[PDB]
DNA sequence: GGGGGAAGGACTG
DNA sequence: TCAGTAGTCCTTCCCCC
């Protein structure tokens, strides 16, 4: 089995870029405006020349202009972003029929009928890399290797405008080396669970007794390290189907009036439904960030597609559920369609 | 025991 | 006033068989 996987560098940035670039070779800053105060706000992705400097996302934005105060910042114009990726995504379609959009910025493909060895699998994925820069200036990173975690794992060593190969060999070498926490799908919380228990490399999963790991980050992820340890990990490339798609938003300052927060909802339902585009939702739900940053939520599922009329009354009903039963002030609202007919 | 949902959690990053 | 967005998978808890 042989997966190579295509991950785009500092895609929204280097969108930016491509629509104007006068902007290359100078340090660019996409960020999400709150409107809570002058520069409120994150910074959802920057270039290398911005990175090399310690501003990436996450960070706030008035903490990125005081380590660059000349950097240029941009709001965030996720349509646009969207509309670039899916003229790529096209292109990669035509290089295998079994591939599978993880992101709006990352595909994985099963080469392994298109390709006899990880040597023209490594031309493909420089033909590839050729295609996508040839129609759209766009530079990408490809990841190749015999699973998806693996591909995936290759592409953040070569990133960025790279290409890497593990080999079967390397795969050994990594599952005796790597920091687990290196390891995509865990994050800071289940890898501080993992020094605890003592394992901070893959290896280490297979000198403790299975329970005492899934009892401490849970079975899904411990049969996933294990089976990753084993190197017997070999999950298909899945056609990805949407099933949910929601908006959440922040508001300007934090409430639990019903009638200030309402606006910023229904804001979220509108934009929710021209995003279904065709699709009918049957299950909707109400998401709430509190003022201390912890996430609350309240949804429904009926036994039919919810209109747009619907989705208004029903939102209010689960945002007053809310209220009711937590008295915290909500500083972001927004929610979530899925299970569609 | 485990399905099915709801809600929470984690990671996507 | 440092803390944005989007989507998936998983877990917990409960109902229920
Ligand atoms: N706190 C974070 C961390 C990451 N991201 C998103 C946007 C950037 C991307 C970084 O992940 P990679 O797959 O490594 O991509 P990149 O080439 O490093 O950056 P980009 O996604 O901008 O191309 O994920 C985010 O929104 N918020
Ligand atoms: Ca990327």
């Amino acid at each position: 089995m042989i997966v190579l996987f295509v991950d785009f560098d500092y895609f929204y940035a280097q969108v930016e870029e491509v629509l104007n670039p006068s902007l290359k070779g100078k340090p660019v800053v996409v960020c999400v405006f709150s409107g809570r105060f002058e520069d409120s706000g994150a910074v959802a992705t920057a270039n290398y020349e911005a990175r090399k400097f310690g501003v990436k996302a996450g960070i706030p934005i008035v903490e990125a202009k005081k380590i660059l105060p000349n950097a240029v910042y941009l709001p965030m114009r996720k349509e646009v972003y969207q509309q670039v990726s899916s003229r790529i995504m096209n292109l990669l379609r035509e290089y295998s029929e079994k591939i599978e959009i993880a992101s709006i910025d990352e595909a994985y493909l099963d080469i392994s009928d298109k390709v006899r060895d990880y040597r023209e699998a490594y031309n493909l994925g420089l033909e590839i890399k050729n295609k996508i820069l040839e129609k759209e200036k766009i530079t990408v990173t490809v990841g190749i290797s015999k699973n998806k975690v693996f591909a995936k794992i290759a592409a953040d060593m070569a990133k960025p405008n790279g290409i890497k190969v593990i080999d079967d060999e390397e795969v050994k070498r990594l599952i005796r080396e790597l920091d687990i926490a290196d390891v995509p799908g865990i994050g800071n919380i289940t890898a501080e669970k993992l020094k605890k228990l003592g394992i901070n490399k893959l290896v280490d999963t297979l000198s403790i007794e299975f329970d005492k790991l899934k009892g401490m980050i849970g079975e899904a992820k411990a049969k996933y390290l294990i089976s990753l340890a084993r190197d017997e990990y070999n999950e298909p490339i899945r056609t990805r189907v949407r099933k949910s798609i929601g908006r959440i938003v922040t508001m300007k300052r934090n409430s639990r009036n019903l009638e200030e927060i309402k606006p910023y909802l229904f804001r979220a339902i509108e934009e929710s439904y021209y995003k279904l585009d065709k699709r009918i939702p049957k299950a909707i739900h109400v998401v709430a960030v509190t003022e201390d940053l912890d996430i609350v939520s309240r949804g429904r599922t009926f036994p039919h597609g919810i209109s747009k009329e619907t989705a208004y009354s029903e939102s209010v009903k689960l945002l007053q559920k809310i209220l009711e039963e937590d008295e915290r002030k909500i500083r972001r609202i927004g929610v979530r369609f899925s299970k569609f007919i």
